[PDB]
């Protein structure tokens, strides 16, 4: 019956002109960026941990702003006094009430005060070390309440904006890489069963050198959640390249093995068994034929002039009598 | 069982590159040759009848040789006397025993006697009218013991050495007539079921004029016995032209409709039913495949990515559970 499970060989229906190739690739190494303060001080906040995913602008660490804050307020006051004194002297010189010498001294003093206040403004901002890009904390190099200098490594942050995959394509497959709208689908060996769309980043094309075509692709798929799919440099994967080498074809033809197609004792129709949820269902198909009824080329087993049955093949046994009908 | 007669549609196995064309043709008219005596006389023998097949040299009619025989014997004697008299005079002149005048008269007399004897020798031979070629007596124009003149029709003899068939081939089929070793097989409408080989006699090739290619062929077959197959001018027939347009092909391929080929539930082999003496017998065939297993192009009924069964198609029913095996 239908409950009797039958072992069957199967195949996937393929578009005549779509070429498919599988390549082995690897997730590219990423350069760890050493994050450091631009000022010296004592860390008073280290709110991130190793493995944490951070966003651009997020706080990594902060130093005690006490001393820098004191210099800032003193440089602020000195700037405000120098600025007020130059504006006053502009008015005094404009009516010739002061010497140019005295005015010049006040301009030079203002730039000195301005430069000092600009430096303290930067030092104040630099008490908070922020993530320069979206990334992950690879390593925490310091401890909280530890004293550090400028340029001293605080954390190692790896950029996670792009997941790059490198593979090499045989030189003879350059036409497949050049085909319009060629697609790339990635399946990671560590996460088999889930396929992700990828886009071309670049490929080195010097087919002349016979050394293969190095290709770089980037994962470009909304389903690629790195909190779920933890892919690291060195991880291997399969890259499926799909190229339609004849997109101009009007009526698209499908490939199926001859052994998939069968007839009916009641008609001249052709069928296949479609496999859906490990069950079969009959499907009527039209075999491509240029003129009239589909014909086969036979390389062995027949001589010209012999007579074969073309209708009624399922209702016959060896040696059975027949009547030829039109 | 095998005794249960099943109606079946069939086809003939055809060689991939052999082109076959059928043309309607007609047996060409033959010119009747009027046979006549070269002498005048009374017919004393008319041994042939209408419809009789005669050979070259065979007697058609004879006139009473009596009078011509009398002239022959008189001209023979006159020639023999004139010949003896000139040989004598050659010897006499050679020793100057006779005048040149007398010798000359005897030479002139000899040629006169010779010419008279040559004419009576021909008239004697011409008392028997013979068939100038192998043919058939279309009409007997005279009766025995009837008196006739020279040139008076005795019989109408039609030449039967060649059976010519004319047909016209469409101009677009010139390449089929030019193909090396193209063959012609004739089947007469009056004698259907028997096919005769024919050879090319000639064809008018001015494809430029767009008026068809008039072709003449001649029956060239030992089985063509005109005593059995009585074919006459105006008789129609079928001309089968067979041309191998790709004789260079190493492994010859045969055409069969797809509907002729079937599998086995126990193996991956392909078969046909061969029809011999209105009975069928299974025949294993090899379907031509360039790389691997034979594939079909499907124009309707499938989408890319669907799964079809390729082995186990005969042991399944609608909705049956399966297990995909490698």
């Amino acid at each position: 019956d239908t409950a009797l499970v039958r072992p069957v060989k199967t195949a996937t229906v393929s578009s005549q002109s779509v070429i498919l190739k599988d390549f082995s690739g690897m997730v590219e190494a990423v350069e760890y960026v050493k994050l450091a303060f631009r000022v010296s001080g004592q860390i008073i906040n280290l709110p991130v941990v190793e493995g944490q995913r951070v966003k651009k602008g997020q706080l990594i660490a902060a130093i005690d702003p006490r001393d820098i804050s004191l210099q800032y307020a003193a440089d602020k006051a000195a700037y405000e006094t120098a600025a007020a004194q130059v504006e006053r002297n502009k008015r005094l010189l404009g009516r010739q009430a002061i010497s140019l010498q005295e005015y010049e001294i006040s301009v030079a003093n203002y730039q000195k005060a301005k430069s000092a206040y600009e430096l303290s403004t930067n030092n104040m901002r630099d008490t908070k070390l922020l993530a320069p890009f979206d990334g992950s904390i690879e390593t925490r190099l310091v401890e909280n309440y530890q004293r550090v200098n400028s340029g001293e490594g605080i954390v190692r942050l790896v950029n996670t904006r792009k997941l790059r995959i490198k593979f090499t394509v045989p030189d003879d497959y350059l036409y497949l890489l050049r085909a319009k709208d060629a697609t790339f689908k990635v399946e990671f060996d560590t996460y088999k069963g889930t396929v992700f769309n990828a886009r071309l980043e670049e490929y080195l094309d010097i087919s002349t050198d016979g050394t293969g075509i190095p290709v770089t692709i980037i994962i470009d798929d909304a389903a690629f959640d790195r909190t779920i799919y933890d892919v690291k440099p060195g991880f291997t994967c399969n890259i499926r390249l799909a190229s339609d080498i004849a997109p101009f074809i009007e009526e698209k033809l499908m490939n199926v093995p001859l052994s998939a197609v069968f007839g009916d004792s009641e008609n001249k129709n052709t069928y296949v068994w479609i496999v859906k949820d490990n069950k079969v269902n009959r499907r009527e198909v039209t075999v491509y034929s240029p003129t009239g009824e589909a014909n086969l080329l036979i390389s062995k087993g027949l001589k010209p002039g012999e007579t074969v049955v073309t209708a009624g093949v399922y209702q016959l046994v060896e040696g059975q009598r027949i009547k030829e009908v039109k």
